[PDB]
């Protein structure tokens, strides 16, 4: 019957271990590998990183040189661009469970929505002293002349724990025997340029040079952020179970099958309890500002629209939370205080109704998740 | 606890049952026609002893009547002489329900290699296709007929040697029904651009081929003179209280690059899938799909795989691949089996989607009857 | 004195818990790595592996492009072929304990002989249904012409672990810090092209237009395969200790002085369990099928051959196993029920006594078996 | 390595470096214990061009 | 269109079978004893009262 007492009990026991943990134990962020490479020779990798401590999660620097070698033709920077420079990240725990897996724009643009802005930008302000973009920390030339060759730098964090301050969803690395791994495939030479009229999605630079553009190199560096000197007591080491217990982690999607003016529905799958959805309206190809949509929403078996808004008034919402807009056709949901969770209630979809459908559209959802290892 | 008993007795009465019982294997229906005037039959099996299912024989004539052009077989070619079959036990339970190519897969997945097939070797001695038990023209000519045979095999009993899903009919009195819907001149012939898929042959001839006729005849397998003991007969209580099934679907809504989820149900103890690539009409051999694998929602893919070398597996399971587009997974000794609905899917990551894209599901599971 | 009970009721205990392991735990095959290459930069690779529960083994694909950029003349398979993109694989495991070292040839023998038919091979039938070569698993053009450029696949399982049910050699990676690595030795231009005349015995392609073959690119993925969410008890978790403290290797040699009509003899080491033996007789770059051989056998500290075979014979019992022959100069001898162990008996040799020695002749030695860990 | 490379001509050079973590064979003060598998050692070269 | 599009509607359970598996005419038949006429077309109608 009851007993739920036991929940109850072990939450605050959960809560009062993460407290001693962040109180004794001490931050610290190292690096742990670093390699420059020629991406037409390879663009995957597997990184191990090291077995110390409470793993928070990694600050991945990526840095690439890019010559456009067409005689007369430049490349423009694609709406993504360096967030392009990393394909896809996968994250595995040493007992071999997976946490993250998604696309590198996904991946940005949830940085840039913890953040509360462009992640790690500089803002621009009326101040006569020279603070500004200073250190070029995420950058890359909006165009590459024929005969010129770009500088690109951009950082992603791949999160295990869920903040500074909540450890849902960190890792416990301390035994010898399996290692953690993450994984990076980054863009090479056949997915960072695309020519006139492909689709420029997956793509860093876009525009009449794009065949003859190549990477002279990639650079990375991934630093790995922990918590060293773990707390003891009387039972052992003071450690946040279900912290521990639960993954964090970020996931992508694609699906297809919109008609103008129909409702377009994806589900929300039961047992995860999502914090946020993104959803991009990969037109064909084409990205619109909302104009190819009549509206979107989130909505609950009972055809109750939780929120069904028009896109500029969607937008409006997603301003107040990264005071700004996300790039063309892609649209944000913010459920961190309610996170859907289908148990709630019953099956939730996120809605788009669609004006406008082009040949191969489709909708790519980007989810960020808490769930039970077990 | 419990059950480890029940089991316990239920091999033991499965084993007795095989060892004192003797197998039958009995035609039961002969029938020639001619598919213009029908293609749907319903055969009615003899109640006796324990069933464990059907060997259907097809032949068939095929005349080309066109005047300059030929047709040539499709990928599943003989394979579509059977369209649907639907087994109905004596309590009007379901059995299997499925597509007559998807059942021959699953006929070819438990051998180890294609069904009834003839292995080339360089035997001097003359072994070969001598008997043409499976057989098919390439093409038929403008003008030709061809002949054709194909089996079929309706399990009931898992195997030989494993009884369940077997039925008892040596006393239920209440008919059984072996439903069977034969190809007909409207589905066995696609034009050049048609879809294949359901069709036997395919090519610039195709609106002027029709059958001859097409001709059947069901064995009936079973097992006779049942072992009785102090209760009266010893029967494997849980073989014959579970089904032995397989079923199809179809599914639609693929887009480039983006997970294509179908969910399994709960309940079933799924032991194998198949996964038809139906790419608008056309079959590709894994140039169209980036990756297939089979996931649990929230604790990722056992087994994501690039097409090669998911069909490299399936290398290992029939010794050959099945035909361009066709995927198949065998979970035989650890059954998908989830208590949620969907708490576990099958996915396709398409590179390629055509218009009217799909993929056919086909499923062989366990189930309880209650 | 007696107290052997303990090996005994070992035995039952390592048995009981391997039944429970596979019972319990959940199968996963997954994807480490993947890389192209251009193997006139490199060719040597060094894997790290996920450390994830029991691992079980590794399956790779590897596949290639090569150009024939003669200007005439054409160049044909060796009998080895695809087998030949691999030249040596090399495992160790977190304890830095080297299991399989051998080459690609070996390992693919061993893995058709495990198979009982060529390798991840397509059947031939008569069935109307269209089976068949669909989708090119392990594939190579017989020959390549001049300008043409042919593309290869081959797979190859580097075991760990004896078989999908008996997990003698299978490995427990779960320590966090010493990392497990898969050594992977590509062919090269060096290596996979040989002249007429010259040995063919490691290359992939022989003939008149082979100094002007060149790879265009290799690539692998390497995919492992474990066992996840094992099973835990009263004294933690269930492991067959027996089978984890064994090593399944695969190992090959070399061995010269071979003289017409006088027995060769290659003595088997003590405390291995030699399982399989394969002999290549290499006779100075000749491969015969058998009719430079009298005999082969197996042979004990007694005189006493316990299966000296004509080579016609001795294939006969090949064709017992594998379904067909292995190629030219290769002969095969299956000891998995009753391994070679010289402590059963005495000293135990394998022999072959040629008919024809040509120069540099030499039998080169596939061996699979089980030794203890220490 | 040869003392000159004429016009024209490849010389052919060969060298070594030990780099010490442990002071000496007999001396293990500065030597050190690698056998977590979690963090890699790291030897990096930066060679002449 | 008037049912031409159509192979057959019905309505299934999870045990796989159907209660009323019928090709559009017959279906219509159905509706015509409901409502003494036909829905336009392409709308189908389905009493479970």
């Amino acid at each position: 019957q009851q007993a739920a007492l036991r929940n109850q009990q072990a939450m605050a026991a959960n809560l009062q271990a993460r407290q001693i943990v962040l109180q004794q134990s001490y931050p610290v962020i190292q690096q742990v590998e670093t390699q420059t490479f020629d991406p037409a020779n390879r663009s995957v990798f597997d990184v191990t990183p090291a077995n110390v401590g409470i793993v928070k999660g990694f600050l991945v620097k990526v840095t690439a040189a890019i010559t456009n070698n067409h005689a007369t033709e430049a490349v423009a920077l694609t709406d993504f661009g360096p967030a392009n420079l990393v394909q896809r990240v996968i994250y595995y725990d040493p007992d071999n469970q997976r946490h993250t897996e998604t696309s590198g724009w996904h991946l940005h643009f949830v940085n840039t929505a913890k953040q509360g802005a462009p992640f790690l930008s500089s803002m621009v302000t009326d101040s006569p002293i020279k603070y500004g973009d200073v250190m070029n920390v995420i950058d890359a030339p909006a165009t590459i002349a024929a005969g010129a060759t770009g500088e690109l730098t951009m950082y992603y964090w791949v999160p295990l724990a869920y903040s500074e301050t909540d450890l849902t969803g960190a890792v416990l690395a301390n035994v010898p025997q399996s290692k953690q791994r993450l994984k990076l495939e980054f863009a090479n030479n056949n997915t960072a340029f695309a020519a006139v009229g492909a689709n420029p999605l997956e793509a860093i630079y876009q525009g009449a040079g794009a065949a003859d553009c190549e990477f002279e190199e990639i650079s990375y560096t991934v630093y790995q952020s922990y918590l060293d000197q773990l707390p003891v007591g009387q039972n052992g080491y003071i450690l946040p179970l279900i912290d521990l217990s639960t993954l964090y982690n970020l996931e992508n999607s694609a699906q297809a099958g919109l008609t103008p003016n129909v409702d377009f529905v994806v589900q929300y799958a039961n047992l995860y309890r999502y914090l946020s959805t993104i959803a991009v309206f990969d037109n064909g190809g084409s990205f619109n500002a909302g104009t190819d949509i009549n509206y979107l929403s989130q909505r609950t078996a009972n055809f109750s629209d939780t929120r069904k808004l028009d896109p500029k008034t969607w937008a409006a919402q997603t301003r107040r939370r990264i005071a700004t807009d996300f790039p063309k056709g892609v649209y944000y949901c913010d459920n961190r205080d309610k996170p859907i969770y289908t148990l709630q209630y019953g099956n939730v979809g996120f809605v788009v109704n669609p004006k406008t459908v082009n040949q191969n559209a489709r909708l790519l959802m980007g989810y960020e998740y808490f769930t039970s290892r077990t």
